[PDB]
């Protein structure tokens, strides 16, 4: 068993094809339901930050040219994690 | 909601951080370390497959043999979930 990482990686794949699902993007995401995935979950409320979305976004689709694979965005969420360095060291 | 995710992440990070804490905080994690990492956390009852965890052990060490890195601790999680295709699937 591994259920307490399952449920976790298990999380970013629900939230990953959920929004697959939007227009039934197999296992990759398109660069702007990417950001509607964004805008959905990380609900920013200050839109004004959309700027940074928007890089964010770039980065995140880059790797696969218009749209952002699965493990790219598995991999992008990590360099994510790694920005939210608090989060890594406590 | 953010929070759902944060956590998910949150759970990667904790269950990396907890054991590179080990060798100290950083966000690199030796291979023994790792494979300790695994057996308490994906507690394998099948420990059988232990030959599959040390090649799984070596894929993710593999990035620079000594060690794992965060960056690619979170990729090979990807590549986890990839081959979980099932979880993806649905």
């Amino acid at each position: 068993m591994a259920s307490p990482l399952d449920q976790a990686i298990g999380l970013l794949i629900g939230i990953f094809h959920k929004y697959s699902g939007k227009e039934g993007d197999k296992h990759t995401l398109s660069k702007k339901e990417l950001k509607e995935l964004i805008q959905k979950e990380l609900t920013i409320g200050s839109k004004l930050q959309d700027a940074e979305i928007v890089k964010l976004m770039d980065d995140l689709d880059r790797n696969k040219d218009q749209e952002v694979n699965f493990q790219e965005y598995i991999t992008f969420l990590g360099a994510l994690a790694m920005i939210y360095n608090e989060a890594l060291k406590g």
